[PDB]
């Protein structure tokens, strides 16, 4: 009859930064296909649907763009596991999704969850073998590491540039761009624990992006992979600077690239709004 | 410190029906800087503020889609006297914008305000002058009555077709329509009082629209003046339909082409959501 939901912008501690999820709760008695509908009425990146487990988690998350269901999904998943952390005193939190169940710790201060960290999905690769046509797209002439395309659900193209400068300076061709299909174009630069990202994305409905969290555990494994990180040690990852998001994301991938054993990406979030709507 | 918000489906009495705006009350405290980031955050078509009267109206309105700032807009004036009705008693309200004071109808159930009318500015008009371009993008060879732009703030083209169903057939080379810059591609069929309607816009960043207000007054000057229908006769105009968003828009052209008197667009509207925003 009618739900409750708040909004909030992950991987942010400040409102208005980040990037926005809606989470709705007790959805239960919502079928899939209003659940659609409620997230192409929102019109954001994500909207989260929160539902009774099935599989002895904490909960079961249903994650849908304004178009499609997905998944999986970083920053909707981290927002998420923020939001329920008002409604919750545990510390470890377990969200069912359609990948399986994935566990996150909560950080609390005084009760109020002020961030979050996630186990994400281990993620595959390999060459995009489209380097030209994707540098052209871009505005440049080469990459600095290999052109590498990640697969944990969505898919995470990378491509690093010499400078933040030059990351900054880049000017895409998103006409040109939109011939990468069903992928993210990542463009990252940065030295030792610091790195810069920007994502570009026509595929999945984006222009630029402020957060790409499911991107984060990638890139952590890409530059330990080409030797600017080791395996097991954590990265900053700020994103969405030149479009006025600005959003840290941290990420550590422990083990060896032929044997992962954990992908970690952890955020700050924070409620921009909270609301009810009439069904 | 704190803003509530309402969420308007406009052009429609049942909710996920209609298009939606967010409306903002007692924003006199945000500068328009930030009015900008929260509309970005939404998301929504349009977000709008509402303000204290600088020029003998009820209130003033500020219009903002997720990148700029607007001087008039449709569906978000309608949806913004419907939400701004539960805060008065008076019958007409007077919304000054930066093209100055719109007076509004409003109708009421028992305190509810369920529709409104609009007077619009009056439009412009002349040839398109792109005939075989924009039909190629719609995939049709030829319209029914001339191809026109007319002028009341945004743009908007017109397309006739031969019935209902070739008008539910078309899908557009929406990459094509592209090359029309600062404009709408409205396409209708119909006859006597009843017409449907389809709106694409990659200008406007709509890849089909579910109710184009604006484009509602410009459709009845376009009908009367191609002798389907008489000046000062009202319309009735379903937009929306094939993307699942029915939308009715009544619409009525006082005059004759030469003098135009008065434009008038009416709709239902319906509260999807309420909430409050953190700052
Ligand atoms: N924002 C996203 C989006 O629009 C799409 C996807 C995606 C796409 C294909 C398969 C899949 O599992 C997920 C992921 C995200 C995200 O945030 O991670
Ligand atoms: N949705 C709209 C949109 O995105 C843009 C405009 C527009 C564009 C240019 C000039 C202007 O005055 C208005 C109007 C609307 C609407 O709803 O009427």
């Amino acid at each position: 009859h009618m739900h409750n939901y708040v909004i909030i912008d992950a991987f942010a501690s400040v409102p208005l930064e980040g990037n926005p999820v809606a989470v709705f709760f007790d959805a239960d008695d919502l079928p899939p296909a209003q659940m659609q509908r409620i997230a192409r009425e929102m019109n954001l990146s994500e909207s989260t649907f929160v539902l009774k487990p099935r599989n002895g988690g904490d909960a079961l998350i249903r994650i849908f763009t304004p178009v499609n269901e997905l998944p999986f999904a970083g920053h909707p998943l981290l927002g998420t596991a923020i939001a329920l952390g008002a409604h919750t005193d545990n510390h470890r939190l377990y969200l069912e999704t359609q990948m399986g169940t994935i566990a996150f710790e909560l950080e609390r201060q005084n009760g109020s969850v002020i961030a979050a960290s996630m186990d994400q999905p281990i993620p595959t690769w390999t060459a995009l073998g489209r380097d030209a046509e994707l540098l052209k797209a871009l505005g440049i002439s080469d990459s600095t590491f290999p052109i590498e395309i990640y697969h944990n659900g969505p898919r995470h193209v990378f491509v690093g540039l010499p400078s933040i400068d030059a990351l900054s300076a880049l000017h895409p061709d998103h006409r040109a761009l939109s011939n990468f299909h069903d992928m993210a174009i990542n463009c990252f630069a940065g030295a030792g624990r610091r790195w810069r990202s920007r994502m570009f994305s026509p595929a999945y409905g984006v222009v630029e992006d402020a957060a790409t969290g499911s991107a984060a555990g990638p890139l952590a494994i890409h530059l330990a992979r080409h030797g600017q990180i080791e395996f097991g040690q954590p990265v900053e990852i700020l994103q969405g600077v030149e479009i006025g998001r600005p959003s840290l994301m941290f990420a550590k991938a422990e083990g060896r690239a032929e044997q992962l054993t954990r992908v970690e990406v952890s955020g700050n979030g924070v409620t921009f709004g909270r609301g009810t709507i009439v069904l």
